[PDB]
């Protein structure tokens, strides 16, 4: 593969609390256009959660996490982060970071089909 993604962080967190997930990109990183977190909650389809356009830092969220999660990047260190603030039970899921080197319009930024490279999947478990 020409890009590799490795996640770190995750695990247990109390409701209302915060955790930060990280994703380190390696390989052909200058060409990455979006870094985007997906998740797959228990017994659900995978869904796009938070997308970041690398050129500008603009961000796009699924409705259920708006006002709670923040995605950010560190271009120099080829990192993306998901700040899971204000966590809720509905957030328990496998979180997986995706990346693409092919620009797509914003309306496709949360679609699975837009991404070519994937991290390993990281469990986050919220307690009430």
């Amino acid at each position: 593969s020409d890009v590799q993604l490795v996640e770190s962080g995750g695990g247990s967190v109390q409701a209302g609390g915060s955790l930060r997930l990280s994703c380190a990109a390696s390989g052909s990183t200058d060409s990455i256009e979006y870094m985007t977190w997906f998740r797959q909650a228990p017994g659900k389809a995978r869904e796009g959660v938070a997308a970041l356009y690398t050129h500008t830092g603009n961000t796009y969220y699924t409705d259920s996490v708006k006002g709670r999660f923040t995605i950010s990047q560190d271009k120099a260190k080829n990192m993306a982060y998901l700040r899971m603030d204000s966590v809720k039970s509905e957030d328990t899921a496998i979180y997986t970071c995706g990346a693409t080197r092919k620009y797509v319009p914003v309306r496709f930024a949360l679609d699975q089909s837009s991404y070519d490279y994937w991290g390993q999947g990281t469990q986050v478990t919220v307690s009430s």
